[PDB]
């Protein structure tokens, strides 16, 4: 019913140790907005999936469905319904302004989320099992 979104704020859907090189920023607040209706409104208007997400990326409708502040390692987890108003849910993640911090661009997470798995000499392809935990690294 719900998924966990682990947000890692770094000064630069799986955990990525490649970003260990960068320092985590503590005390950065992210606000997460439901843009599910808006996303399907875009689709019905004829926008492709990626265009619909890019359109709703700038939207933050109503009150956040979740909000979290990064810990010492620059990380926070929020929990989000996989469905909203009965459909596969779509969220906009917004970094709240903080003096001295360059804010990441809004990110969009659309459920369900599948992981890209390397295949036996088959390059990368997607999984059948939806992720219940998703990691994101907001950037500019």
């Amino acid at each position: 019913e719900s998924a966990q979104l682990v947000i890692h704020k770094k000064k630069m859907g799986k955990e990525m140790s490649e970003f260990d090189k960068y320092q985590g920023l503590a005390d950065v607040t992210f606000s997460i907005y439901n843009v599910t209706s808006e996303f399907y409104e875009q689709r019905a208007a004829g926008a492709s999936v990626d265009a619909a997400k890019q359109a709703v990326q700038s939207l933050t409708p109503g009150k956040p469905v979740a909000q979290g502040t990064t810990d010492a390692n620059g990380n926070v987890t929020v929990q989000l319904p996989k469905k909203q108003n009965g459909k596969d849910a779509v969220y906009t993640i917004k970094e709240e302004p903080k003096e001295g911090v360059v804010a990441a661009t809004n990110m969009v997470v659309a459920f369900p989320v599948y992981e890209m798995i390397k295949q036996a000499d088959g390059s990368y392809k997607y999984g059948t099992e939806e992720l219940a935990v998703v990691h994101i690294y907001p950037k500019n």
